[PDB]
RNA sequence: GAAAGCGAGUCCGAAUAGGGCGGCAUUAGUACGUCGGGCUAGACUCGAAACCAGGUGAGCUAAGCAUGACCAGGUUGAAA
């Protein structure tokens, strides 16, 4: 499974479909506008 | 990090001393070839005494069984 981690920020509206993501990575994808999609 | 897991952070711990990690000023890997060296094979070549398996031998010799052969000549003089 896939994982999104907070490494390189530049800010952009993006929608990510990772199996799980780190607190900070969500608070960076949304913080620049966007969504982090995870299943049930 | 023992691991759940968490993640440029993570583990001890009830928070603050520290381990390993990223940033580090940071350079990058991968496929193949020739070469050094490693490991695993008999592993640089030649040599044991010995250990185990299967089988060959009693035409030698050690014995047993069966059936044959053999012992000039002389001395002594037991029982009955």
């Amino acid at each position: 499974p896939v994982k999104l981690l907070a490494s390189g920020e530049i800010s952009r509206a993006v929608t990510v479909h990772v199996d799980a993501a780190s607190a900070a990575a969500i608070k960076a994808v949304e913080a620049a506008g966007g969504r982090v999609v995870l299943p049930e």
